[PDB]
């Protein structure tokens, strides 16, 4: 009943670690997360954002354990077992165990240019299977998760499904909502493809990786943690989180008949704050335009250095940074110290020298300069095509400016790149996550929940849940030529208006 | 050079008080503000909201002084004088000196039922004139505000105008915006009705009481202070405020030619957070439904007790609580103490006993039972392109629905006999139902060391809901309904059906889309 | 299982109110605590210290409930019952229900000059008996505290004893601890004078009002709350409190054999922070020298107004402020609004006019001028191994020194004519002048799943000063001395010379050693 | 007039960066500080203590600039120049630029076992001379710090002296205090060995590296920053810091006649909080006993791996981790990623495999176990105390082993005795507050004073320093409580038998 450890945490005060979760924390696979920054290169703009994936993972664990333990005590008819509490807890603890260095770059532009095979969710699942089948881990968890191969393997399957599964996405297939009760009961019964548990435990899928509306404990932890680290204020607070946890129940989904996590309708504004806070932290922190400029230098360095950096894998074979996802043991040797590996390399191949040049430009702040931005409604597109169209129209406009003002190709020779940021609440361009959250009325002590009225987002939210930012990165030389820089900024705005993305 | 006092403050750490602002703080008129709760009856739901008008006024002073002092150092060409800095600072310090007890009730339902003459802004102006003409204050301020009676009087006029004036409201009238630029200048030249300063100091009107967009330092202080006291998180933070103060300049308004306070365009999101935070604190804190129920009991007590409670005015005449606004001296004897004056009264007139009964209901938590609520778009109040009409129609439709429920379920009038009242709250961002304050804030581009712009029409479409205001409609019934949930649930069902049946709301859903 | 209310609190985030504690909160007697400032007149120096006794009492309740509920889950062999948990919780909630207005002045100088009979702990016990015997409260608590009159009466007796009892003070008497342990057990057996529970529940007496070492939840709450409201940093933090709650057990006292609350020995520094934080907040906040100056004006006003202010008691008899402690009903009409009652009085008796004059001096900041201070070891009060004697000797020596200064510098009696008063403050850790509270706290070793120990004599020697208490001696003169710094500086010099010349202090130095 | 950058900071909200301080921040030498943890291995106990030397250095800069700028505005008669403000600012920014990886281990046990040449203060001074003599830095600072070689070199000398100099230590030579005014004025005049400024600017030496009483802006920043990161509450708060900055003046030292930073006497409690907060964070955070256990594993790994890890220096020569302090360019390639260099090494030499074994024990939490501790007054004597306690414990365990017939089960137990110095700074006996000058009243030349001898008697324990003596055992004893209990009993009996502890 006493925790093995109580660990100081700056968001919650402390995190309690019960036996045998301590055995998962004290593995090389979990301790690796101390050497991955939660927010990647954001620290080059917000220097206090140097918090690790380790502290996020402990925080996320603490929330998943607290929420399932609260549900078990307030609704004994759910039949939540010690096994359900530990599986859901472990999924929360290990959801993030498979990030590479600078994960969003590693899985994004680096993976795209390199044809990389696996992304962090795939690697998480591989590392979870590796950790849970270690004999010194199985001997500690067997009394909770099962002594038989069948029982233990089902428990491990549930842990990986709580991360990877999307068991409610069928409910949004066209006309599922208008089907008769009969058809519906049968469809839900035969749609159930989860192996680790039956439909009677469907609500656990809302806790760890909530694909339906993004209201998972991972989200709640990183909003609070990343707000505190960045100093950017958000409406979702520690007190907001405690309000949700004091007003949470499992109810029947009126659309599927499955058990779902619901909140008291008096908390709808508190749930809306989760999506609004996500979009705010994306706009101000994670996709800050100077962070984006430095990401382009880091991706070039990783691509140029990638063949030369080698990691020993399972069978003593060496894997390059470009192939490390092909072997879990080699992958586990990678950290954010990849940056220092490049800087300290004694390899004199021209490509290594190019990678070192790019990293040294970051440290001297020799980065691209801002040549304008606008925000736009994703609907006015019908994002890569928008970027290509804006870049082509800007080039035409700069040619016309160059010839009309007789600048002898000074404008036509300017090097610039058009980039985009998706600034959303999660989910799709058009849907606020709050619209897809179930609520209950009254103070229950079986309850059927409801989704909000169509009026709620009309009265409280902008028409679209997502905006795109289109921005221009120029050669740093343009910093000393404001008259040229001003023409590129003018061209971006005219290209936006000429495509009907912006009104003048 | 050095402040006379440095006073601890929980929002900023400290407030610096330079000479001779200390002399205004140390007056009976300013010290009275210790005994007025900034958020009225909110403390009966949020018990930590017991902060005074005194701490808000010191905070608001500190921001006005910091902002004008920053502008004077950053933009010497503005010709900001010590007299402009002190007048703007004092207007910020004293803007709230004229509140009555439980101000929003005092100036709202109490004033309406009583036909009260003056509201807090009127009383502030009267008390400002009284403070600044005290011999012991004039002797301290004459060296800054003017050694001639005429000069001193002009400074006092400026202080009161920074609170009461609306010098930019002409810019929105007629089609002033479409007028030939030259005629615009002539109109602006002849519209200038401010006596205490010329149009070259127009930007000072943005600092204290900003009628054009509500972005004054009074608003910035209360959002931070009321958020911290309530525990309700908002996007406008102390760091947001410091960002605005590090990115503020005076620029020319492209629509009037007048000097205005502007912010860097990189801070547009930080400015939008002011209006969004105001609406959030109204929805969650100031117009909390249980606060509104207890306000109805407090107003009944004040109306019933009002004739019996007397305050000595100028020349020793007694004024009732219902007439105190007619004499500044009698008004200055009023505080939130009025609640204890009623409770402790030895008057046995039936009306005093009714006031005591109502206050004892608050203390025993004998308050109305919640019988449902909904939010609505103000536009849905009519079918053409009336909050009171919404309230009357909802109440009439609920009565009809409860009659049908009563007869269909054979409840022998137990539903039809339920007493309930329908109320509304206006939950807005500070201006009109349709306009986000951010649309009416001027910004600048680049890192200047001159002409501002208003946001594109796209900004509100991409970032804000269609309407800046929402209405909440809610039902209060007899407290006894707490012990009869089956009956209470029918009334809550009737409110939802009534909203839908009058086209005020569309229903809660069985699927997202 | 579910709380009736969850109430926002700025120290803990929230306080959970289980049924039927909500019924005690919603009484006129508990709601009165909204209108008593927790730190009295401190707000005239620290304007954010306007938090009420109501918020402190809810916080204190929340800690007592959490601690006893944690002990019941961690140590089922203690046989903690629902009745023990609710009695201890209620004692914590209501310990502070009996404070008067400006309690420390009311029970201190006002009571001394007036010969007042009862102090706040006496009134708390009277008000607790009144609340728990209300028919609408007994109907809610009878199912937990007892369905027979005898059982209910025993529960109410336990609630009052957890506040007033001192069951461990015998352990320090005589040479009790050198006694043969057999005789010790029989003495402890026959010393047990508590009626509401047996000695098997002795550990509950450490929770609410801890006379033995002051480590009660009331102390833990006010240190956190008063630190946050004042902005004065202390070592005892919210995280320190959670550390104690995660490392707390009931063990056997090795000196008495009674069950006592103990902490893990790894938390000894966290416990020492409680007494050190108390002394710091006394020195910096509660006994701030400008607060003490304004207290002298407030006590004079209360004494002068006291006969004229009347409160209706049981059977409709009127009690003056000087007699209100003689009738619980009359006492319950008093709040901090007594200050406004004086200010607004229409009585023209010269004594009422004197009270109004004193309160107007506070509002205009017409307070005494500081004319020096020093700190001293209480041991230096006599030459053998008398705060009043220190104060008399300092004042007499200063007078002689000022006479010599006046004649030597030919100031024609301008120094000799200065009016001043010498005062003292006791700045201690809560027990006696010589004992650090931590020395009297039991600890345990290891991670048990039984006999505690007191700290080694080395702990205090290595970590604490020799004395747990210091005295501050300070001088208050006429406010006019603010405008005559050359005279003021001579008086400050005289205080330092007077302290040195009486061997109360050694002088400020020209080199560290 | 406007800062070039305003950078978010979790302690102050923001740090303003004026031109041309931005040019020093945007160097590889300063950016390296992002990859050195301020608190070393503390994060293995307090996982939120992962803040870098970079954020501490920016904070320390911001305080030094604010304090000297405030003094310049409040006391124009000090003749503080733009050059004094920028030299003092830069010394504060760069004081910490020369730490190695896991600095306290690197300069402590690693250096002792390796005979390492230089410590971090020496390397700071080398790196400051390298940065300030870069042509693209000199071209930016020449207009403030001097266009002539002589002027520029004087300014660079002042920056390095504000870090290394101890110009007031002569004031504590026996009998200096009792000398006549004549002798004193002459002694102070001829003791002045600072080259970068004259004695009229002595007060600047109190700002950056305060060797007299430790009341420098470096100390004030790390107490606030490390308290916030650790979640360990202290009496020194951000509001305490603002109180000091609102009540600070330069006054004449009554003992030397030199100008010194002084605080209003109403702030004596607020100054005492600095030393008390330092001792608290040492006891609870920096010298946490589990941190110490993991330090012994990390030192062994660094010693075993040190010959194999190589860094390219100035002339393309390779320097081992054990020699990197011999070449500033090789030193600048070192970071906390040395831990990952060991873990990922393909070298199969037995010593490299031993280093990897030790680091993998840290990650699996296979660390020594606690076998007791006590606190002691240093006057009852630290290396000798550790050796005596270990020898007496060994004798006591032999007597226990034979008397209880345990056939050498006690005598075979492997354990190590360690010590921690838990102090307020300075010496075992002196509270820093006793050595701080204060002033009286509200001045607008003032002579300051030191506190009465009574102040520490009434407010502080008799000694300013305590020692903690503790035992680390083989992790096997975690499963042998009866054996572990005898070692704990032996430590206590050894303390009592040497009169360090009383019954
Ligand atoms: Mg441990
Ligand atoms: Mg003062
Ligand atoms: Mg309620
Ligand atoms: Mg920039």
């Amino acid at each position: 009943m006493e925790p093995k450890h109580i660990i100081n945490d700056n968001v919650y005060g402390t995190v309690k670690v019960p036996r045998p979760i301590d055995k998962l924390i004290d593995t090389v696979e979990f301790q690796r997360l101390r050497h991955l920054k939660q927010t990647g290169l954001v620290y080059l703009v917000y220097p206090n954002c140097e918090h690790s994936r380790f502290v996020h993972s402990l925080g996320t664990f603490s929330l998943a354990y607290a929420l399932v333990d609260k549900l078990r005590h307030s609704q004994p008819s759910l039949n939540i077992t010690e096994s359900d509490l530990i599986c859901t807890s472990v999924a929360a603890l290990l959801r993030n165990v498979g990030h590479g260095p600078f994960s969003h770059l590693f899985d994004g532009e680096f993976a795209k240019r390199n044809g990389s095979r696996f992304k962090h969710e795939d690697m998480s699942i591989l590392i979870i299977k590796k950790i849970m089948n270690k004999p010194e881990i199985k001997s500690e968890f067997a009394c909770i998760l099962g002594e038989t191969d069948e029982e233990y393997a089902k428990s491990v399957t549930l842990i990986t499904e709580l991360i990877s599964g999307k068991p409610f996405d069928f409910q949004d297939m066209d006309g599922f909502k208008d089907l008769p009760a009969d058809v519906r009961e049968e469809t839900v019964k035969n749609e159930w493809a989860i192996i680790g548990c039956g439909p009677e435990k469907s609500f656990l899928f809302d806790v760890v990786s909530n694909s339906y509306n993004g209201h998972d404990v991972d989200k709640m932890d990183y909003l609070l943690r990343d707000s505190k680290a960045s100093g950017v204020g958000i409406t979702f607070s520690e007190s907001t989180l405690e309000r949700l946890f004091n007003h949470v129940r499992v109810v029947i989904d009126p659309n599927s008949g499955l058990k779902r996590i619901a909140y008291s309708i008096k908390c709808i504004g508190d749930l809306k704050a989760i999506g609004d806070s996500r979009q705010e932290l994306h706009s101000k922190v994670y996709q800050h335009k100077a962070v984006r400029f430095m990401e382009t230098l880091m991706v070039d360095a990783l691509i140029n250095a990638g063949d030369f950096l080698k990691y020993k894998g399972s069978n003593g074979e060496l894997y390059s940074l470009k192939n490390v996802t092909e072997d879990v043991d080699a992958f586990l040797k990678t950290t954010d110290y990849v940056e220092q590996e490049i800087l300290n390399s004694q390899i004199t191949d021209p490509k290594m020298i190019e990678a070192q040049t790019a990293l040294l430009k970051i440290q001297r702040r020799e980065i691209g300069c801002k040549l304008g931005y606008f925000e736009m409604n994703p609907e006015n597109a019908t994002a890569a095509e928008v970027v290509k169209k804006v870049g082509q129209k800007m080039k035409e406009i700069l040619e016309q400016m160059d010839d009309t003002e007789e600048m002898d190709g000074k404008l036509k020779d300017i090097q610039f790149t058009v980039m985009h940021s998706v600034l959303g609440r999660g989910l799709d361009d058009k849907t606020h996550p709050i619209e897809r959250q179930i609520f209950y009325d009254g103070k229950p002590s079986q309850v059927v929940g409801f989704y909000p009225s169509e009026d709620y987002v009309i009265n409280n939210c902008p028409r679209m849940a997502t905006k795109w930012e289109i921005f221009v990165m120029g050669d740093r030389s343009l910093r000393k030529e404001p008259l040229l820089a001003d023409r590129v900024k003018r061209a971006l705005q005219l290209a936006g208006e000429s495509e009907k993305f912006l009104t003048p």
